[PDB]
């Protein structure tokens, strides 16, 4: 992990923010954002894909900015670029949402820093689904 929270900190933030605006979403079954975005769905999680490339992803409408997203949202989780991370970070603060998460490769100092500033939590070099499995684990043949 980059960030400097604690396995309690990042188990509090799966257990209370169900609303998620994943940005990078892909229809790529083969693409780890794919995957992540299957995985939180199927583990009671409101997941709003945000891509500006594509249309729809996994049967749900996919926006451009989380901005366009009519309801609430609570963690912005990212699969972009470390250079584009500024902006969805901006609206994510804009958005009024609680925690910025960035997946593996994502992390941006400068990005960071700013969400951090304007007083959300920053999760860096984590996956949603790996910390799930992790953290808020379950036998996996009962």
């Amino acid at each position: 992990p980059i960030d400097g929270l604690t396995d309690e900190d990042i188990r509090e933030i799966l257990t209370r923010y169900k609303k998620i605006a994943l940005v990078g979403a892909s229809p790529k079954p083969e693409r780890d954002a794919n995957i992540v975005m299957k995985y939180l769905l199927e583990h009671g999680y409101d997941v709003y894909p945000v891509n500006p490339n594509y249309e729809e992803v996994l049967g749900r409408k996919c926006y451009p900015s989380v901005l366009d997203i009519p309801d609430k949202i609570e963690v912005v989780d990212l699969f972009v670029d470390p250079a584009k991370a500024w902006r969805f970070v901006v609206y994510a603060i804009k958005k009024g949402a609680k925690v910025v998460w960035f997946q593996y490769n994502t992390y941006y100092p400068l990005a960071a820093r700013q969400a951090k500033e304007a007083g959300l939590i920053i999760v860096a070099n984590r996956c949603m689904m790996r910390e799930h499995e992790r953290l808020l684990g379950e036998k996996l043949e009962h």
